[PDB]
């Protein structure tokens, strides 16, 4: 335990934001958590068993997070083991996932405090991609295969700053994106390469597929890829080789990014170093130069 505790009395619960079949995700109020805020909103997550599989799995997944800190991986501050239930200690994201916060921002399109009325535009889309790329290129750094790389496991807080991470719950939330193979077996088949549905291989490589479809996520506004096919049908055609056609609101430049990432093969997918630094010049980028794209 590298892993910070917090006590069980300097976190007050207010309400439910999220329920799972692993757990329940609170609303709560945390006390002498940091120095220029004596009380601060975080998130809660609370496990729902306690058993010996949930609390050895608890004290991995607290290990984990604890390693993984970055301006783009939401941030975990602790745990609390003082008597059950065993709670996990995360910032507030105001917006929620990334794929709620593109749907309620669409060509539909509320505007208020942290973006415009109307459609995001390319230079928010843009910082968006550019974010949760910044956010996989330091999990690539320290090697980590995320595995389910999408914009629901992705948050935004204030300001649109963009993270990734979820509580564990997508499963549960997002049903429809995932194929049930097993009794309690779920795959993220329209997310994932050739490699990972044929060969069940999972890398660096299968993950930068998964952000080249989470792009085509951002340019679609939460759309789901080849939401016009079955399970079946979506399988079928990404082992043969079909490729999510251009979103109508993606300039061409960055449909050749989201190309890059679908090489067929893992070891000519561009590296996510590559692909964010194409994002980042893309997203800070001179008005002058965006509405030429
Ligand atoms: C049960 C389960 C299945 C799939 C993903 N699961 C996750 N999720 C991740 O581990 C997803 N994830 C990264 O994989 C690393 S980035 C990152 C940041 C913050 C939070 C998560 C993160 C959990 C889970 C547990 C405790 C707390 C939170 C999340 N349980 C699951």
């Amino acid at each position: 335990a590298c892993v910070h505790h917090i006590k069980r009395r300097d976190i007050v619960l207010k309400w439910e934001l999220g329920e799972g079949a692993f757990g329940k995700v609170f609303l709560a109020e945390c006390h002498n958590l940091l120095p220029e805020q004596d009380k601060m909103l975080v998130a809660v997550k609370a496990l729902k068993e306690a058993s010996e599989s949930a609390r050895q799995d608890f004290q991995r997944e607290a290990e984990l997070l604890t390693m993984l800190q970055h301006q783009h991986i939401v941030r975990f501050f602790g745990v609390c083991t003082e008597g059950r239930p065993l709670l996990m200690v995360f910032e507030y994201m105001r917006h929620g996932d990334l794929n709620r916060f593109l749907r309620s921002h669409g060509p539909d399109a509320a505007g208020g405090e942290d973006v415009a009325p109307g459609p995001l535009g390319l230079g928010q889309l843009l910082a968006v991609a550019s974010q949760v790329a910044a956010g996989m290129v330091y999990l690539a750094g320290l090697h980590f295969v995320h595995r389910d790389l999408a914009t629901r496991n992705c948050l935004v807080g204030q300001g649109l700053v963009v993270k990734i991470g979820d509580f564990g719950m997508s499963r549960d939330i997002y049903s429809t994106d995932y194929y049930r193979v097993g009794g309690r077996t779920m795959l993220p088949i329209r997310w994932m390469p050739p490699e990972s549905i044929l060969y069940r291989k999972f890398t660096t490589e299968s993950d930068v597929w998964s952000f080249g479809v989470v792009l085509w996520e951002i340019f679609t506004y939460g759309k789901q890829p080849w939401y016009q096919l079955s399970n079946t049908e979506a399988i079928d055609c990404i082992t043969q080789g079909r490729e999510l056609e251009r979103p109508r609101a993606c300039p061409p430049e960055v449909y050749a990014i989201m190309r890059g990432c679908w090489q067929r093969e893992p070891q000519q997918r561009h590296s996510i170093k590559d692909v964010h630094a194409r994002l980042q010049a893309l997203a800070q980028a001179p008005p002058v130069y965006l509405d030429v794209l």
